[PDB]
């Protein structure tokens, strides 16, 4: 038995986890309606990005992995001998990736695809990435590395805050009135990932108390855990993830495993500027 580990671009793990385990990736992109195409990967600058959306007066567009993409990475690994392979894709209730990466799967002969809905996006779907890559060490088969998986989604989450609610009504989701009533008392939407979908929480005024709102909800939740790992997951307001997540540092024990990270171009073309998360799960996570 050899059994391989991949994923698509929006698990944004780093290139140093990417390299030391060989993992492969499909990417997805965002293109404009200018015409400009962002392919995701750890070379584009996020900070152009982050330019080129507020310079456009239209939001752009973001697409799953083509079929195609999953299909040479699965030829690939075949090739060097793998009989298996686990596929980790992103929320099926937020994106196509994981049907195309099944589909996919059922076209490529003489090797085993068993993709998985992580029902999550960012470094939480990396966290199964990284969780089945440890597994695949310690000698265990496909199907005990799914049912842990889906053991793990049912004690994993994450909490998020809108900044950009000029993106809001860039993409309709709200009015003028909204955007405009909104900016001045400075409300944050508050939203929660539940079973793959995003809902709305809470409206709180300020970007610091949202942010404390993160904080409260997700170490209400984590209590219950016999293991932690928390997940500061920040767009492009540098300051405001830092104090998220040097506050978790102070506030939550050393039991807890607590990590920094950022999220890509097509999180940010739904999310826009200031975008901020808090992700957790139930397990202690491998991030070497
Ligand atoms: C703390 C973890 C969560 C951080 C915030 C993540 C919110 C994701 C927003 C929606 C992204 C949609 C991606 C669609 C991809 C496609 O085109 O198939």
């Amino acid at each position: 038995m050899k059994i391989a580990v991949m994923t698509d671009s929006t698990s944004y793990l780093s290139q140093d986890l990417i390299d030391k385990y060989n993992i492969q990736i499909a990417p997805l992109s965002v293109t404009f309606d200018d015409g400009k195409n962002f392919t995701e990967s750890n070379e584009i600058a996020i900070e152009e990005f982050y330019n080129k959306m507020a310079s456009s007066q239209t939001i752009p567009t973001t697409s799953q992995p083509a079929i195609g993409e999953w299909i040479t990475k699965y030829e690939m690994l075949r090739d060097q001998g793998y009989t298996d392979i686990i596929v980790i894709c992103l929320s099926s209730g937020i994106s196509g990736s994981y049907q195309s990466s099944y589909q996919a799967g059922e076209m490529v002969e003489g090797v085993n695809v068993h993709a998985f809905d992580s029902k999550l996006i960012a470094m939480i779907e990396g966290c199964y990435v990284l969780r089945a890559i440890e597994m695949v060490e310690e000698g265990y088969e496909p199907q005990q590395i799914i049912d842990d998986l889906t053991n793990m989604r049912e004690h994993t989450g994450a909490y998020l805050i809108v900044d950009d609610l000029k993106n809001l009504q860039k993409s309709g989701r709200i009015t003028g009135a909204q955007a405009w009533v909104g900016t001045l008392l400075k409300m944050k939407p508050v939203l929660k990932f539940e079973d793959g979908k995003i809902i709305p929480e809470e409206k709180v005024r300020t970007k610091k108390r949202a942010i404390q709102t993160l904080e409260k909800k997700v170490l209400d939740i984590v209590k219950d855990f016999e293991e932690v790992t928390l997940f500061v997951i920040n767009g492009d307001h540098f300051e405001d993830g830092q104090a998220l997540y040097k506050k978790l540092q102070d506030d939550c024990p050393s039991a807890y495993q607590v990590a920094y990270s950022e999220f890509g171009p097509v999180v940010a073309a739904h999310l826009g500027s200031g975008g901020l998360g808090l992700g957790y799960v139930g397990r202690k996570i491998r991030l070497t």
